[PDB]
């Protein structure tokens, strides 16, 4: 079903944007209380069939997810444009937050990346691949509560395979070698991305592989080289990043193992 446009009120505040259109702050009338929302709105009155199809696929994935560490969809609305209404994570993207808050303690960063690993362990159990995991796609509810967002590239895995074979966005810097070379996306390739996300978080929102072309990143990784340890990053956390960047898909850990490593380190 669809949300009632008359129960949605959009504010002038823009939270984000991209090729699809914009994301605006708003409020939606629930069964009794009013709820603060973020609303993804397609540009050009949803003229583009591709953007429409993509928004519905994004909604389809989110409808099936229910986890505390993943952004919740309230619903979809077909009105002046097509709109995807979500619970708002009011501190915004993790990368931008850390850029602006260098005082955040290492224990706090560990806490947040552990939360991301819990959301991803759930996604893995649910057999969905995210395909766009990155620090810009983790939103903060509070400084101690992270949620995974941006499910526009996510896929439900077939019952008989543990990967999706791509037939758009190509965030090479977050992609595992098998994604680049064989177009195969699995929970293991999400683990590689999570390694990059960890590097970003401990680098207070710095972009990875800075100054390098995609082709140069691919060549670097092919010859067994990896990004260095961020300043002040605990060695155990850098060791985990390197494990996430295991070239061999089979030998690379899954999220159950990654989450457990983070869980144990966080609790000493
Ligand atoms: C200062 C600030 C900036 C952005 C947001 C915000 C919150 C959101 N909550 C739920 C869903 N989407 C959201 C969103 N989308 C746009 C940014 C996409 C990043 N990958 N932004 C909040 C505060």
């Amino acid at each position: 079903v669809y949300l009632d446009r008359k129960l949605l009120t959009l504010e002038d505040k823009e939270l984000g944007s991209g090729n699809f259109g914009t994301v605006k702050k708003g409020y939606y009338q629930m069964k009794k209380v009013v709820k603060t929302v973020a609303v993804k709105i397609l540009k050009n009155e949803a003229n583009d069939p591709a953007l429409k199809d993509e928004l519905l696929a994004e909604a389809n994935v989110m409808q099936q997810l229910d986890n505390p560490y993943i952004v919740r969809m309230i619903g979809i609305c077909e009105a002046e444009s097509w709109m995807l209404v979500m619970e708002m994570a009011e501190l915004g993207p993790l990368n931008k937050y850390l850029q602006q808050n260098r005082h955040v303690k290492d224990k706090n960063i560990i806490e947040l990346v552990h939360q991301v690993s819990m959301g991803m362990k759930y996604l893995e159990e649910s057999n969905f691949v995210h395909r766009d995991l990155a620090a810009r796609n983790v939103l903060l509810v509070t400084q101690h509560y992270a949620k995974i967002s941006d499910f526009g590239l996510s896929k439900a895995l077939r019952a008989d395979e543990n990967y999706y074979k791509a037939q758009g966005k190509w965030p090479v810097k977050w992609y595992a070698p098998e994604c680049i070379n064989y177009y195969k996306f699995s929970s293991k390739s999400d683990v590689w991305s999570f390694g990059v996300l960890m590097w970003e978080a401990f680098s207070y929102g710095q972009k990875p592989y800075r100054g390098m072309k995609g082709s140069e990143v691919t060549a670097m990784l092919e010859k067994g080289e990896r990004m260095g340890c961020p300043a002040g990053c605990p060695r155990e956390m850098y060791d985990l990043m390197n494990l996430c960047w295991t070239y061999d898909v089979e030998n690379r850990p899954g999220f159950a193992a990654v989450e457990l490593r983070l869980r144990n380190y966080y609790y000493d």
